[PDB]
């Protein structure tokens, strides 16, 4: 029942990404991760989100938009608007 509201986009292929998944785990923030490595489409996809670019820690929200490389700060602030819990 952990509702993951974002989802970010990862690859084995690896860096800066894992920073930002590191303080948003820290931060009790739940994610969903996408299998864009193994899974086509969805690659192509953030082809699309960042504009010919693929970069990794791009995060799309159940609100649809998408922030490549944010802030986890950004994303707790956002997340606690957009699920409207653990806002207070």
């Amino acid at each position: 029942m952990v509702t993951a509201a974002l989802t970010i986009y990862t690859t084995s292929w690896c860096g800066y990404c894992l920073r930002l998944k590191t303080a948003l785990t820290a931060n009790r923030i739940a994610y969903d991760e996408v299998d864009i490595e193994h899974n086509r489409a969805a690659a192509e996809f953030v082809g699309s989100v960042n504009g010919g670019n693929r970069t990794v820690p791009t995060v799309k929200f159940a609100d649809g938009s998408t922030l490549t490389n944010p802030s986890a700060d950004e994303v707790k602030a956002k997340l606690v608007k957009i699920a409207g819990l653990e806002h207070h």
